[PDB]
Parts: C-alpha cells; structure tokens; sequence
C-alpha cells in the first residue's frame, strides 16, 4: 500500500490518501508446443498474458514420477531460455520422454508444467534421400556372400 | 573450441576444447527398419540383383 | 576506495572513514561440457561461481 499526503509551507499534515495493490509475476505457461524430428524434439512454451521479462527454465526426465516436489532432486536442469532443442544420441523414436516447465523472471518462479513428447513416428518424411544412390561399398560382408 | 567469458564490464581468458562427432552402431540407424525399396537402390546391385 | 565524513551545522569535517575493495569479472570457465552427435557439437559450457 502507498499513502500520499500533503504538507503546507510549516509542513502541516493532511488528510491521507492511500492506495493498496499487489505486484506478482507467476506468470504460468498456458501451453506448450513440441515438434518431433530427428533424435530431437523442438520444445516452444507459450503463456496467455505475454511478458518481456520471463524466461522459461526445462528439466528432462526419461519416466514420469509420482511426486512433484522432489523433482529438483528427480530431474536434471538442462537450460532456461525461450525455446529449447532436445537433439540427443541416447534417446531412441517412440518413447516417451516428460519435459518440466517453469517459468522464471527477476521476482520469483512459476508453477511447474509437464508435457509428454516422442520423436518422428517413422513414416516416409525421412527417405527420399537415397533415389538412385547407396552403391555396394555402404554395404558390408552380406552382399558379397549374397552376391 | 576457443571459449571466452563477456560481460558489460569485459572479458575473461580462453579455454580450449577438442570435439569429434558421435559414432554409434546399429541403433543409430534403427530408423531405416525395411524402407528401401528398388528405388533406392544402387545402379550395379539393380542390374545384378 | 570509498571515504565518507559526518558534518555539523555548519559543515566542519570530521574523522574521515575510508573503505577500500576492487570490482572485476573474472567468470574463467570452470570445465566443459559438450555433447557429440549426428553431425553435430552441443556446446554447453559452465563456470564456477
């Protein structure tokens, strides 16, 4: 709260004026977008009312936990920023994988946000590179012995 | 990899890094499960195969 | 250094009192992190403090 008053030559008090309000920025993601792709999935956060002082920080885990609050010792950090890029050579398509989303800003935290994403679910996206090419030296010993 | 730290107020030393890419075997390329086909082929096996 | 006096009134010095500190960002980087794969480095480097 903030109370105003105003004073005269001697500095004589007057009637008081006050105004009370509060300051937050929780600032709660309203949705997350993921976008699969080659062992990576593009993870884009995205909040109702837009602010340019909020980052947002990810956590990576591999299965899903039943307990919310351990998950500073459950998870690992990976990164705050606007988007992130989970381009790994472990990670395998069609497994799950949960992302934990905060978001932070000068003040304080947010509450925390899970979301479920894969990679590319196969499909034929990824083939048309090969018209014509992969000779016999990509091969190995089987199309000699096939051959 | 040459790696410098910056700030408003300057700069810091150089630390040095050696890199090299990943090597994986067999589940790297677990993608390609039974998708080629005649098109993707090679010019010789076609002609042999 | 920093020094800071009390005047009366008037403005008559006092004992001086005299604090001295330096300012600088070192930020060297503690070690390195990085992250091979398909054709490609990720570089996630850290720091000590």
């Amino acid at each position: 709260r903030l109370t105003v008053r105003a004073v005269n030559a001697w500095g004589q008090q007057g009637d008081p004026a006050s105004v009370s309000f509060r300051i937050a920025a929780p600032a709660a993601p309203s949705r997350i977008e993921l976008t699969p792709g080659y062992f990576q999935i593009t993870a884009t956060p995205h909040l109702a009312v837009y602010d340019p002082t909020v980052q947002f920080e990810f956590w990576f885990s591999e299965k899903q936990i039943a307990d919310i609050r351990q998950v500073e010792t459950s998870t690992r950090y990976l990164g705050t920023a606007l988007y992130w890029i989970a381009a790994s050579i472990n990670i395998k398509p069609g497994h799950d994988y949960y992302f934990y989303i905060r978001s932070v800003n000068t003040v304080g935290k947010s509450a925390f946000v899970e979301a479920v994403g894969r990679a590319s679910d196969d499909a034929e996206g990824y083939l048309d590179f090969f018209k014509g090419k992969i000779t016999e030296s990509h091969l190995g010993k089987e199309l000699l012995e096939k051959v």
